[PDB]
């Protein structure tokens, strides 16, 4: 529900004295946005839900290739009419046998014959669409407030501490403004708006493994089918039957089912996890405007942690060019900012390295207190450093 | 996540025209697929009621 | 009236089991031990990590996973060898016959 | 870089140097991979000694 710890993340910094910030979000990403004097905040999509899709084709692997028979038509006797024509009880097809004599028949030479065999359907690859009133998204937003290690990830915790929340979005309503207590609000306008890929892949569904495959791969294949009915077409597939037989009895081997002919075209099409009637989107994207003129710092009104401050750790890469640690605080005293920054050698003036978590402070006044921090160093080796003078601790770092 | 590979048969029957079907039990191979190359000497094969 | 197999792909079904060895960053590899017996089949991996999920430094931990193997559906395939090979030869001869 | 030890001589090699070369390994278990430095076995034997 926030950012920290995800390999999808992305850091903003909207505009130059921009109360608001143009964003995009998608299935497992989140973001991370700056602004000056203002609370750093994780806008991230959660889920993709329909709250109602429906079937349009359904290529079988089949079965039923048991039932035969046989129609005998005599040279110069014409055509053969095999009864199982009257319903597709069966599926027949004509063919002429060299006979004569030999076989009970007058004439010799080409004899008609019209065979069927049955037709039902075992292990349906069933497929659906998906129309662009059901798409609710699922949107949640984190306030990088004070945090720990510990609670940083807790939903609960934070909700509780209202440095987070959850909300959703739906085409009905587009837009939220989520409360943050002392920190004011946001309010995210979301455009459901997605392509992301438009709804023109259809929805392949394969025994377990759902897929998303295009329209065409799929409706233009070859197999057995059937859109919302019993009844189904093009059961050619219930082929290598024509050994072109005797009276007696013509072949009809079941076509062996070889799931490759599907397999194959795996990657093609994108996996999806799909649950009888729902599927998460991780295909789809959210166009949002993040208004924030009314997010409010907190805590602007005390004075600087005055106490020693320890490391509890080398301070660990995000992989995004940030550095993440927690700090524990001797100090007695309560709620205080937190002297933190980044220099660029030891007893430097001014700063260079920016905070993620701006505006630190130890929440609680219960001393001996963690406190998380991420930060961007600069490139090359840096210090950061917690508290000043003799009271102040560093640790190096170097990034590349 | 170990998800089990999806079991596409097709990967085998889409090359199924390629090699020829052929009946096998157990032990035994019906050659059809197979031929032989004769030569039916027949001097003495001989005409009757002449 | 003597066949041999030889190779044999299968189709299956034994992904049940599972594993993952966890190591933290910079404390090098992972060694599932699931990795002495074909019991299992493992590959590694890396997993950006840290504070956050109980790790001390921040940055890529090594990984060594291992799911079970053994076969469903054998397609399984044999050879044919050039003396129990016999050959059925039927002789006809066009006397006197009747359709009949 | 990593801390690379040779017997009584201690170094600092570069992580890939190192972990990219070829030599049989072990991380931190008595169990050993790519053995395969046991080479030059394949006289091409007979079944009684290779």
């Amino acid at each position: 529900f926030n950012c920290l710890g995800m390999s999808n993340r992305d850091f903003l910094e909207g505009v130059s004295g921009a109360t608001w910030v143009d964003l995009v979000l998608e299935g497992d990403s989140c973001v991370t946005i700056m602004s000056k004097d203002k609370p750093t905040i994780d806008v991230k999509m959660m889920n993709m839900e329909a709250a109602n899709l429906a079937e349009v084709r359904s290529y079988c692997y089949l079965a039923t290739v048991s039932d035969l028979s046989t129609k005998a038509a005599c040279p110069t006797m014409g055509e053969a009419h095999n009864d199982k024509r009257a319903d597709p009880a069966f599926v027949c097809r004509q063919g002429v046998v060299d006979r004569g004599w030999g076989n009970g028949c007058g004439l010799f030479g080409k004899g008609s014959i019209d065979t069927c065999a049955k037709f039902a359907c075992s292990t349906k690859a069933i497929g659906r669409t998906i129309l662009k009133e059901n798409i609710k998204y699922e949107v949640a937003i984190f306030v990088h407030g004070p945090t720990t290690v510990e609670s940083h990830g807790n939903y609960s915790t934070q909700v509780g501490a209202t440095q987070a929340g959850r909300f959703s979005i739906t085409p009905a309503a587009p837009s939220y403004t989520l409360k943050l207590g002392e920190y004011g609000e946001v309010t995210v306008d979301c455009e459901p708006r997605s392509g992301i890929d438009t709804n023109a892949y259809y929805v392949m569904t394969v025994g377990t493994k759902t897929f998303l495959v295009h329209r065409e791969w799929f409706m233009d294949l070859n197999l057995p089918w059937s859109s919302a009915g019993s009844t189904v077409w093009r059961n050619r597939e219930t082929l290598m039957e024509f050994e072109e037989p005797h009276a007696t009895k013509q072949s009809v081997i079941a076509l062996g089912s070889q799931e490759g002919a599907l397999h194959q075209a795996l990657a093609g099409a994108i996996p999806v996890e799909f649950s009888s009637n729902t599927v998460k989107l991780t295909s789809g994207h959210l166009k949002c405007r993040v208004k924030m003129e009314k997010l409010q710092l907190k805590g602007t009104t005390y004075g600087v942690c005055s106490k020693a401050f320890k490391f509890l750790g080398t301070p660990a890469d995000t992989g995004h060019g940030t550095v993440v640690l927690e700090l524990q605080y001797t100090g007695t005293d309560g709620p205080c900012k937190v002297p933190i920054s980044s220099v660029a050698s030891l007893n430097d003036l001014t700063p260079v390295g920016r905070l993620v978590t701006v505006n630190p402070f130890v929440s609680v006044a219960t001393a001996n207190a963690k406190v998380l921090i991420e930060l961007e160093p600069p490139f090359g080796d840096s210090y950061i450093v917690v508290g000043r003078g003799e009271q102040q601790i560093n640790h190096h770092w170097h990034k590349s």
